[PDB]
């Protein structure tokens, strides 16, 4: 998409070389922000074939807030098994601080449907926000939250989210992210009656690896097409009733897949 | 400042008229970034008169984790007397999360001595991160944290850090905002004998207030001066030493000051 292109090329000419959590060397930037106007269409990537099966999953998975694995792996969704433990637990990552954030008095804060409240009730509020970041919890967690924040805004009768991804491999993760959360916003939408508006991506540690390179090279030499278009099929009594069969994607035609090598 | 300029105007051209606590009503944009390299100069805005008394207090006051407005009455800073109670009470704001974070296991953990020890041991480290998004206090905190998480960088001998600040009154409140963590970075970089790289500041619910237009107007019609040049008089043992005569500004020359009114 013309804005992923733009963030790779950025990192390629201004990312300055270093390395990660001592493995991989990497080109990166910090601090980035795009913008992808949901009405214009699906943000999947098509530069390069992507798949939103194991994303759906994953963001059903979130929303229910239960962090064993079994529910992916019931239905083939991979993607946290290199994290999951031999009981397949992750320890308490997104879903938990998404639907259970713990209190030290005892509660369990649900600030999916604290969000839904607001979007309903006070549209308005400059306080529309789903935390993972939980550092009480981080040590727990198979793994420190990426996309760590996110804020819901209402106007015009338009639902846009910002999210803050503290950490960002472009070439691998990114794709990923932002179809997550273009669907989420889309979901929220309906389930508030509204039009989807923006999906604001914010960075922190923007990197390309540099095994990925030749990879980024090609994919910009790639033009970008039309964005797909996202189907719902039904309207679900509240956010945590949708199905992976609800959604649809339209006039999807991206250029070949490429594959992301990684060092272990 | 130039960047900041640009975001009056940005908010004028393309905000959306609402509203904000149901008090008065406002233009507003949602999701914004822009960039500030210190080594250009320290972050006061030039186009009105703008002091940093008040800004040193409360961010030395911060760093030593007591949410009482004692310390800073006793200095004659009124900036939180709106939100303390009889008691000069505020609640788990930022302080009480920055130093002391409370978890149920009974804990109370120390971000900012969590950063330092990242920054001297692990520098490329990609969640070096403070967040005051503590959501089992927010209903006990005076006031929900505005500039509720921020995450820093090291790169070429220089650190970073960006500001997500979930809400943000762009007259009145931002310049303060921008010369706060500006001030911090100064001091995390002196403590870690790095150069200051660049302040990003990432924004939500971005607004003026319908009752600054012409305040806005007035301080577009002025041309940005030269940014002033912050000077630290000593080299304190660590990150709480800090004292408020260690900090100087020279080279500030700003236009003359504009009133900010309020609706009560």
């Amino acid at each position: 998409m013309k804005q992923y292109l733009e963030l790779m090329q950025k990192v390629l000419d201004e990312g300055t070389q270093k390395n990660d959590r001592t493995g991989t060397g990497t080109l990166s930037i910090f601090g980035h922000q795009m913008r992808f106007n949901l009405q214009d269409g699906f943000p999947l990537v098509t530069t390069k074939r992507c798949h939103l099966r194991s994303i759906i999953h994953e963001l059903l998975w979130f929303l229910q807030g239960d962090t064993n694995i079994a529910y992916l792996h019931e239905n083939n969704v991979t993607i946290w098994d290199e994290w999951a433990d031999e009981n397949g637990d992750l320890g308490p990552v997104y879903g938990k601080q998404w639907r259970a954030w713990p209190t030290p008095d005892g509660r369990h804060i649900d600030q999916i449907t604290t969000v839904l409240n607001q979007l309903k009730n006070d549209p308005d509020s400059r306080r529309i926000i789903v935390s993972a970041w939980n550092v009480g919890e981080l040590d727990k967690m198979a793994l420190a939250p990426c996309h760590a924040f996110f804020q819901f805004y209402v106007a015009d009768g338009k639902l846009s989210c910002q999210l803050y991804q503290r950490t960002c491999d472009v070439f691998l993760g990114l794709p990923f992210n932002i179809a997550s959360y273009a669907l989420l916003v889309h979901m929220m939408a309906q389930q508030c009656d509204l039009e989807v508006g923006d999906f604001v991506w914010t960075g922190g540690d923007t990197h390309l690896y540099s095994n990925h390179m030749d990879q980024t090279h090609l994919q910009l030499s790639r033009e970008p097409r039309p964005l797909p278009k996202l189907i719902i099929k039904r309207k679900p009594e509240s956010i945590f009733d949708y199905r992976f069969e609800d959604f649809e994607i339209e006039g999807y035609d991206p250029h070949p897949g490429i594959k992301a090598p990684v060092a272990i």
